[PDB]
């Protein structure tokens, strides 16, 4: 996870979910199969809860 294990998919996911609060699990599964990387739903579902608890950001006021 933290290291950026899958350098296209994890890197894209952490940028998009924090920048666009619109982005949901249905978007994420569609991108993962489009890339062709097998990723479990449960890790996607848990990282969404983690980013709901903390969004780490270097944009706008902060």
């Amino acid at each position: 996870a933290s290291m950026v294990l899958s350098p296209r998919d994890e890197r894209t996911l952490v940028r998009k979910v924090q920048i666009n609060p619109r982005t949901t699990a249905k978007d994420l599964v569609k991108m993962l199969e489009e890339t062709g990387t097998k990723v479990s739903i449960s890790t996607v579902k848990r990282v969404l809860y983690r980013h709901n608890l903390k969004g780490r950001s270097a944009r706008k006021l902060e």
